[PDB]
């Protein structure tokens, strides 16, 4: 249920994170899962940050999920990623989805999740911030 969890992020303009944290997964339905996550980001350019952010999927159809994500940082920073998960193999899903905000500007994003061996899963992060800049995070689990 609770996975430790280490972000490694970079951006175009050079601006590089990494984070350590923990998420817990529950199972509400059968076709509805929820989750809750916490994380400590180290970063280039504003030092420490504390996010924390619940995450929820819901089965649209046979391979097909509605993912979303609210997150809010302790730098009064905070989004909204609502993606549509589709299962391609029994380990890799894509997920191509959009952040929201209140200063508006819809970002683009995808995700890949594969699981690297039966103990690891990575989930692949590439978003379009709305500073023109380009982000790839790497997210590795421990299943």
């Amino acid at each position: 249920g609770t996975k430790p969890y280490v972000k490694v992020r970079w951006n175009t303009d050079n601006t590089v994170a990494v984070a350590f944290g923990a998420e817990t997964d529950y199972k509400l339905a059968p076709y509805l899962k929820t989750g809750v996550a916490t994380e400590t980001e180290y970063n280039n350019s504003s030092l420490v940050k504390t996010g924390t952010e619940v995450k929820t999927a819901y089965r649209l159809g046979p391979n097909a999920a509605l993912e979303t994500v609210v997150r809010y940082n302790t730098d009064n920073t905070f989004g909204v990623e609502v993606a549509i998960e589709y299962r391609l193999e029994p380990d890799l899903s894509v997920a191509p989805g959009t952040r929201w905000n209140n200063s508006s500007l819809l970002a683009p994003y995808i995700k890949i999740k594969y699981k690297l061996g039966p103990d690891l899963d990575v989930v692949t992060t590439i978003a379009y911030n709305t500073d023109n800049t380009v982000g790839i995070e790497t997210k590795v689990a421990y299943k």
